[PDB]
């Protein structure tokens, strides 16, 4: 019988106590260090575990093993050691180009060799590790400390990828919070429930590409991928998923690390993620090589671009806020009709009130999405479903390349009795998305649900000016619009 995995309470024990650890170390000042240096850590010991299984696995499939790390320098060779390599002799071999090793031999240093690991045949996951690994450092000094916190780590334990999973999960958790215990009020993040939902209702398919272009610490994405590993029935299948085409964007730094690392550990190959601004190249170079099958994607509510950006983007549609510039990028990235499938690509999209209601510029835009995609459904969020980030109401937006939206079905959900918004410690649950489920392949109009049209929607004048795209629009069951 093997050991229990690690408890909830004892993944806590184990950062609070490494944080401590880490107040004693002069080379690391707050959260800011000690968080990055917790996870790169964490990391090479969940990875390595992680290898240990696929090993295994390898052997009982009579298949090969290539390591993504090699002896000396995986965690059961450097870390795993009780009474190890520690003080002055540590951090050299941490830091340096070269030092004495764990083995007794000279060679590469742990992050020299980290960051120079390269794949086979063409990009893999020691191209992804390489890249984590060239941005990120060893801030801590004293190696006595440094080897304090690797004992902690190396008392983890899993014993399969789902609790592996469980326990990235919770870690993930922890760190949000962390970074929300009144030090960086600040951030934001979409609600487990509101991306299983997205997921669910998108459908990713083995063989699909997904790209989801501000990924954060990559919840659509990890649940894209935790999607696709439940339909592998064959060898085969797990090949299709492991070299799936996943691909993001995230401009924060311990996030974009993050979503890497996630991915590498649920065995997808090569996570595609880029670390600059996702609006900074030019739309109209942008072409079939580019696009993908599916989006799935929280882009930011508020917040403007500077103007070097807006010339990447079509001159009628030249807005500086980011809102509706990631809108442009996900409509150029959807793959067309007769590409692969009949639909085109599909799009997720959470957006503000402001989406829905804006005009001008923004009028343009969604002109331009009504005549060339299909907005088929408009999911309406009660207030406080990002709560403590912004109390202000989410949309989910759901359109395909298909073709011009004629109907577009709306599905409000609302906040449970009693209750005017969703709180930090009250949120919405998963449960408040199986009546629309149900609904989502059974559609007929009630008190949630009710249609519009896009021919009554987009408004032009005599001239055939463009006067306005409101998608804002109300439950004509609603008491809003009985009293308004």
């Amino acid at each position: 019988a093997d050991q229990p995995m690690t408890t909830a309470q004892q993944l806590g024990a184990i950062v609070k106590s490494s944080r401590q650890i880490m107040r004693k170390d002069k080379g690391l000042n707050g959260d800011l260090d000690r968080l990055p240096m917790l996870t790169w850590i964490m990391f090479l010991k969940f990875l390595d575990d992680l290898e240990q299984m696929r090993e295994t696995e390898a052997v009982l499939e009579g298949k090969s093993f290539q390591p993504a790390i090699e002896a000396p320098y995986r965690w059961r060779d450097w870390a795993a050691i009780e009474g190890g390599i520690t003080g002055d002799e540590l951090i050299a071999f941490i830091n340096n180009d070269e030092a004495m090793r764990p083995d007794g031999t000279r060679g590469i240093g742990l992050f020299a060799y980290l960051r120079s690991l390269q794949g086979d045949n063409g990009g893999d996951r020691r191209d992804v590790i390489a890249t984590v690994f060239k941005g990120m450092q060893n801030r801590m000094i004293n190696g006595y400390l440094l080897r304090d916190v690797v004992d902690k780590i190396n008392g983890i334990h899993f014993n399969s990828s789902e609790e592996m999973h469980t326990l990235s999960r919770l870690y993930e958790t922890m760190l949000r919070e962390m970074r929300d215990a009144a030090g960086d009020s600040g951030e934001f993040y979409t609600p487990r429930p509101v991306v299983r939902f997205m997921v669910e209702v998108m459908d990713p398919q083995l063989g699909e590409s997904v790209l989801d272009p501000a990924c954060g610490t990559g919840g659509f994405l990890v649940e894209a991928f935790e999607h696709l590993e439940r339909q592998c029935k064959t060898v085969e299948d797990r090949e299709v998923l492991q070299e799936s085409s996943i691909f993001g964007g995230e401009a924060k730094s311990l996030p974009y690390l993050l979503v890497q690392m996630n991915l590498l550990l649920h065995g997808l190959e090569y996570p595609r993620i880029d670390p600059e601004n996702s609006l900074r190249f030019p739309l109209r170079e942008m072409g079939d090589k580019d696009r993908v099958d599916v989006i799935l994607t929280n882009p930011p509510f508020g917040g403007e671009e500077e103007k070097g950006i807006l010339g990447n983007f079509p001159e009628d549609m030249q807005t500086a806020e980011t809102a509706m510039l990631f809108l442009q990028l996900i409509m150029r990235k959807l793959k067309r009709p007769g590409h692969g499938s009949d639909n085109g690509g599909r799009a997720a999209v959470v957006v503000p009130n402001g989406t829905l209601f804006s005009d001008g510029i923004s009028a343009r835009i969604k002109e331009e999405l009504l005549k060339n995609f299909n907005l088929h459904t408009i999911v309406r969020l009660p207030e406080g479903v990002f709560a403590p980030y912004t109390d202000i109401a989410g949309n989910l937006l759901f359109f395909d390349r298909s073709g011009p939206t004629d109907d577009i079905w709306y599905y409000q959900i609302t906040v449970p009795e009693g209750r005017k918004k969703y709180t930090k410690t009250k949120p919405m649950e998963s449960h408040e998305f199986d009546e629309c489920l149900n609904w989502w392949s059974n559609r007929i109009v009630n008190q949630n649900a009710w249609k519009e049209s896009a021919s009554e929607i987009i408004k032009y004048s005599e001239s055939g000016q463009l006067i306005d795209v409101n998608l804002d629009r109300k439950n004509p069951n609603s008491l809003e619009v009985l009293e308004h």
